[PDB]
């Protein structure tokens, strides 16, 4: 919207204007119940719960909540398309090796069957995690819906709603990858520059300007690490030529009018960056945490961005709230894929 | 800032209480001079300037400054210690090729004079940078000064006064390498973590508590990069016992008790860091800038650690008060240093 510190509200609102349909595979989850009551009572979503519908009700009624009557539930052991999803697994699994009997087996592990829902066009997304290892959330997303056209890998942005309105979008940047790869490579690295971008214009209404940050800015410390940002760099921009993105520079270089004046002249990034791209997992689970603690931003993700089709993985730690937000993220990543 | 003061006036008094000589090898500089000559009004150093007598009086003169009459100053073309400043160089860099000739030319540069008077124990500790490249002053400083007892590195930390007073000490975490090595060793990681606590407590007056930072907490997220983390804490603790460190631990589990409580249970460290120690120089260039910029922290640095006599380098586009701070700091490095 107008002002990017009113970014989740927004978010919130543009999927009740265009219900979709979220897959929670983790349907016993009290969290997820908790956010999923929520979610239906404010019209945010329509909510797909995997479980037996006996224990998936009995577990709203012991929790107390009233607003789950009128949600789906689909029991992974007993549904309608079950045999259809197994044909599916079977057809996806081919060549690697699955038998007809361990995909009778699979088709019936919840999260397998939330992203063979999905996959299918039975939903519009799918969100766990908060009971369930990242690993175990992204294997059946990685095998079942798999990363988008051109992308090898995923990665996790998060919105940074900072107290220096002075930058990014009213102090609203997103930064990225803080959740998923170790060590990209220049190419990882050009395609984390170009996801984030496009996360920032399709769900965080932001003009991207994309900083690709290094302890050097533009040659002032040559080094083997600067040289593959320096490559990055250059391989996001023939990537997406549409994109400002510049690099190296450092993060004063990035965000500091003065800075970007001496150390990277006539940039269209430099001194108004709004998206800042991370070297490494290092870097970015480090920069985005001690900025959130120790600067008092608030930090919204991860959001996973190269997926096919909308997923979302939660960490086990996460609050009621961080669901229903991220629940709500999912669905406009779903919205802005259908209006594109 | 208003964040750094009080942290500050305690460096300051401590600089006071127990007076250590200071060079200050760019002796015409005028903003070196201006910091010089409210030092020596305050009683915080005993200022040595280099530079040729009359030109360094004139400067004085002609700047107006009237608390600079009893500062040393000593003229590298003419003092009586030239000989024996020329043959300590050559002592220290004759196997490594510098000649007679060489050192005599070197003994005549201001860097190099004033880390030899400190080598010589003539002073105590040395700041410059104000117009010389970070280069240039710490060239002579790691030749001719060198790394403390089991240092074989140098590094720069940063003193963070965040908003956060929930965190650090109300507010304060000391935060390194953010300057100099781009990529660590364990070895070195684990000299990062040894001097910043150590400087923590010369400088800050805090109880180390030291996080090995990562992506992982303690076999989360195992990897190449994680092992590093994980080597430079056993080898940190090996170099020194007496002190607290941790690792590896991500960002919150430093930071927030409820976290370490899950993600590391048990640690001394975990939900109580007051000193960070990134593992590459990316982390730690990024996030002090970010936290600065987006976080509205104050960060008072680079301060240079690991010297066997401490060395500074100030930025060249660097305030008065910068180059006062900065002396203080060096004071204090110098009382550890002697003790």
């Amino acid at each position: 919207g107008p002002l990017g510190s009113d970014l989740i509200q927004d978010v919130i609102r543009r999927a009740q204007e265009n219900k979709q349909r979220i897959v929670l595979p983790e349907g016993l989850e009290p969290r997820t119940l908790e956010a999923a009551d929520r979610l239906m009572a404010d019209k945010v979503v329509n909510i797909i719960l995997i479980g037996n519908v006996d224990s998936v009700k009995a577990k709203v009624a012991e929790l107390g909540l009233k607003n789950l009557d009128e949600a789906v539930i689909i029991d992974p052991n007993n549904h309608p398309k079950k045999q259809q999803y197994t044909d599916l697994l079977l057809q996806i699994r081919q060549k690697k090796g699955l038998t007809p009997e361990k995909a009778a087996e699979l088709v019936e592990n919840p999260l397998y069957l939330g992203c063979l829902i999905v996959k299918s066009g039975d939903a519009d997304g799918l969100i766990a995690g908060a009971q369930n290892t990242t690993g175990d959330v992204l294997r059946p997303a990685l095998q079942v819906i798999k990363t988008a056209p051109g992308m090898t890998s995923v990665s996790g942005t998060f919105l940074l709603f900072t107290k220096a309105k002075e930058y990014g979008k009213d102090g609203l940047l997103l930064v990225a990858d803080c959740a998923v790869i170790p060590n990209p490579t220049a190419d990882e690295l050009a395609q984390i520059a170009v996801a984030t971008a496009r996360t920032a214009k399709a769900i965080a209404d932001i003009e991207p300007r994309v900083a690709m940050l290094s302890f050097s800015t533009k040659g002032s410390a040559k080094h083997e690490m600067t040289d593959k940002v320096v490559e990055a760099t250059r391989m996001a921009q023939e990537m997406a030529p549409d994109l400002l993105i510049d690099g190296e520079m450092q993060a004063d270089a990035a965000l500091v009018e003065r800075v970007a004046a001496l150390k990277a002249p006539g940039s269209n990034v430099a001194g108004k960056a709004n998206v800042l791209v991370f070297p490494t997992l290092e870097v970015g689970n480090i920069a985005y945490k001690l900025v959130e603690r120790l600067g008092h931003a608030e930090a919204v993700g991860p959001i996973l961005q190269g997926m096919a089709a909308p997923v979302n993985d939660l960490s086990r730690g996460c609050s009621v709230e961080d669901i229903y937000r991220m629940v709500a993220i999912t669905a406009n990543q779903a919205i802005a894929a259908k209006e594109q």
